[PDB]
């Protein structure tokens, strides 16, 4: 029953700016989106907005932008007297509801989504008398504010002179048309996009600049239906008309469709009724959040996908990342498997294929960021599309969870080959020393190297920034140490490839931190990163590797290999199954032999040193750069021996290391590069926390995992309030940072509800 969970997130708001941002540039209100639609709605905040759902949020290809404060807001007149209504408004999973109550007239408005482009409003009017209905709307004028305060006096029309918004009428409603705007970071339209309003009765619409007023007379009680459609191309506009007509012909079919779909999400999803009411509401919040970030096919992305946040400054539209998808799809397999499947298809739909025009050397590669608009390199004008790096190998894990739920063999058959191609890419383009253990690295890209193939880097000394190129040059510079710091685009890309941007283990340490490290008796050379080019015997530059093998990716590949073997077995490929099991076993051996340090009782990346060690390992574990969440990856993924897991868990539970106010953060308190304000050098993310708890359970420490989950529930700020889900937490204070409505936080909070709030 969706009605048991009213207002889990605050969805009220009356936007006054196209960009009505919070402190960190995210839209500061939380509109309701469903069915992968490309528009969203808010609840009225009071008398000024009652009668409508203010703040039509448009997803303009890659960004969320508000269109209007009031739009299609109802006012009711009875014999020339304006009805003064009492307002009650709330959200439930799958709907917005607004009730307007007066003596002689009552209105109940229920807003649900009907198609991937269309929301449906039921306006149920009860009256003992005929009434005159007036709907009004006005497009926004002002561009941008922060925390409700204008950032400039720019106007929408001033900033985007080609936008040239215009309202037009039809017999059953109205529409807004939009000119072509290609503002790479702000506002992207085709020139054919429209926002259409159609109703189940004729209305008389007048237009005055960027305002409208529509009228209708009714003889008494009636239920009216209204469709709202954001359509992004001429082809979408044409296709949606038949759906709109069907919706207005049989609105009950669509309302029931949405009611039933949401009853199923909650029935399948809420499988821990012994959780506390507050814990259950957190799960419901997570479900609402995940489904709201789902987007239907659009532009270059021909599948339903899920983005990190529909309200996010840089996460909105249909911008899609691989390891976000793997995590989200894993969680959503347990309540919305149809879309989990789609999301996985969306990512792999842009896997690099043989003969690729841009990077034929990268067959099997999965781009880091795909979106509506292709990059200039692929013939589009998209500024977000990114092929500098991929993300870690969690794909097979998510594919197999969708199979576990659906038991659909056709699914395994379609994904298996894409998973294999991805695996093969790692081993061709990210294994410099040919030992079957991957490195993180960087593709051949304008960001990383010259046209002729020389790696870029910048030397900084005082106020000087000296851009340079060439690996030979880089090696000479670092041996010599004549600089204050270095900026290396390939290093940044390697950290992005791990998903842990600017993490300590990849050589990221601030000047003060490094100075303290050296003062304490460490060497500056302990933090220098080395690189190698990966080149085929025929001269083709494949990319760059960090001369470092990372324990998380080794562990993820280990489990990925075992899932591949499970898929091969299901598909009657016994030899391929054997090969993946054997590859998995070798990775476990390497992880335990090379990446485990018995002295500090933890796992670490290893260097690829000039010569291998006596035990065959590429180099020693990088104990100097401190402990991080990669250290429990061998537990999560099942690579660790029991003895090694025993050791790791002791460190996890040590308040000196990871057992902080909010525990299991992204660097131990003992890590020389730790900061409680640094995203991937101390802050706690829900994915890495849950990976830790699952790792603990896998090796016999479930009871300890339950205690850490309880500590998280008590100390993570905002968890039981009605605010949107964010990205991470301060490990010392529990304070939140990051984009609101963040998908993988929602994913892993949901799985924490499922697995560890018990
Ligand atoms: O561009 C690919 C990288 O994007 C990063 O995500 C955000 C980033 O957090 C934000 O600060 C801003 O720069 O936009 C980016 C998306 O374009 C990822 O964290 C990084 O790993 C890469 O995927
Ligand atoms: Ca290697
Ligand atoms: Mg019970
Ligand atoms: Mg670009």
């Amino acid at each position: 029953n969706a009605d048991n969970y009213k207002n889990v997130i605050n969805r009220t708001g009356a936007p006054q700016y196209m960009k009505d941002y919070d402190y960190d540039d995210h839209q500061r209100f939380n509109p309701f989106f469903d069915l992968g639609a490309w528009h969203g709605h808010l609840l009225p905040d009071g008398p000024n907005t009652m009668g409508g759902f203010p703040g039509v949020a448009l997803l303009t290809e890659e960004y969320i932008n508000f269109m209007a404060s009031n739009f299609d807001r109802l006012t009711v007149w009875q014999d020339g007297k304006k009805v003064d209504f009492t307002l009650e408004a709330y959200s439930i999973p799958g709907a917005l509801v607004q009730k307007l109550t007066a003596k002689d007239v009552q209105v109940e408005m229920t807003l649900r989504f009907a198609t991937p482009r269309t929301s449906l409003l039921e306006t149920k009017i009860t009256s003992n008398k005929p009434l005159d209905l007036v709907w009004d709307g006005e497009l926004l004028e002002k561009l941008e504010a922060k925390e409700g305060k204008p950032l400039s006096d720019k106007t929408i029309a001033g900033e985007y002179p080609d936008y040239q918004r215009k309202i037009s009428a039809t017999r059953d409603g109205l529409k807004v048309t939009f000119g072509k705007v290609r503002a790479t970071w702000d506002l992207l339209t085709s020139g054919e996009s429209e926002y259409q309003v159609h109703k189940s009765l004729p209305v008389q619409t007048e237009i005055n600049g960027n305002r409208f007023t529509s009228k209708a007379h009714i003889n008494g009680s009636t239920t009216l239906y209204t469709t709202y459609s954001h359509l992004l191309t001429a082809q979408e506009v044409s296709k949606e008309q038949m759906q709109i007509r069907d919706i207005l012909a049989r609105p009950a079919f669509y309302l029931t469709a949405s009611q039933q779909r949401w009853e199923e999400y909650l029935k399948k999803g809420l499988t821990n009724p012994d959780a506390t009411p507050e814990q259950t509401r957190v799960a419901v919040k997570a479900i609402e959040t995940l489904n709201g970030n789902w987007r239907s096919p659009g532009g270059a992305v021909k599948f339903n996908t899920v983005t990190p946040s529909v309200t996010g400054r840089w996460f909105s539209g249909n911008q899609t990342w691989p390891w976000n998808t793997w995590k989200q799809a894993f969680a959503m397999a347990h309540f919305n498997p149809d879309i989990a499947k789609e999301n996985i298809r969306a990512v792999f739909s842009w896997q690099i294929q043989p003969g690729d025009s841009v990077r034929p050397q990268d067959v099997g590669f999965v781009p880091d960021l795909i979106a509506w608009n292709l990059s200039p390199e692929r013939g589009g004008d998209g500024g977000n599309w990114n092929e500098r790096n991929t993300k870690p190998s969690l794909a097979a894990w998510s594919v197999m969870e969708v199979y576990n739920v659906t038991q659909d063999k056709t699914w395994v058959a379609e994904m298996y080959p894409k998973l294999v191609a991805y695996h093969d890419w790692w081993l061709r383009n990210r294994d410099h020393n040919g030992n079957g253990v991957p490195e993180y690295g960087a593709t051949r890209d304008k960001a990383h190297n010259t046209e002729s193939g020389e790696m870029l880097f910048t030397v900084k000394k005082g106020d000087k920034e000296e851009t340079q190129s060439g690996l030979n040059n880089y090696a000479r510079v670092v041996e010599k140490g004549q600089y204050d710091s270095l900026e290396i685009p390939a290093q940044v890309a390697a950290s992005w490839e791990s998903g842990r941007d600017d993490a300590a283990v990849f050589g990221f340490i601030d000047k003060e931190q490094l100075d303290k490290y050296v003062a304490n008796g460490g060497k500056r050379s302990d933090w220098t990163v080395k690189f190698a080019e990966n080149r085929s015997q025929d001269g083709t530059l494949l990319g760059y590797s960090l001369l470092q093998e990372s324990v998380d990716q080794a562990s993820y590949m280990y489990s990925d290999n075992h899932y591949l073997a499970e898929m091969a077995t299901i598909l009657g490929k016994p030899e391929e199954a054997k090969r993946y099991r054997q590859l998995a076993q070798q990775l476990a051996d390497y992880i335990n032999t090379c990446m485990f340090d018995p002295t500090t009782q933890f796992y670490y990346d290893v260097r690829i040193e000039d010569k291998p060690l006596a035990n065959g390992c590429a180099g020693k574990p990088i104990v100097e750069r401190g402990k991080g969440p990669e250290g429990w990856s061998p537990l999560f993924n099942g690579a660790a021996t029991q003895a090694n897991a025993d050791a790791v868990v002791k460190v996890m539970l040590d308040p000196k290391e990871f057992n902080t106010f909010v525990p299991l953060g992204t660097a131990a308190l003992t890590n020389p590069a730790f900061g409680a304000d640094i995203y991937w050098r101390g802050r706690v993310w829900v994915d890495q926390f849950w990976f830790g708890l699952k790792g603990m359970e896998r090796y016999g420490y479930r009871d300890d995992a339950l205690k850490l989950a309880d500590t998280f529930f008590r100390h993570a700020k905002g968890l039981t309030a009605d605010g949107p889900i964010q990205e991470n937490y301060n490990p010392l204070t529990g304070a939140q940072q990051g984009a609101p409505n963040f998908s993988w936080s929602a994913a892993h909070l949901y799985m924490l509800y499922n697995d560890f709030f018990r």
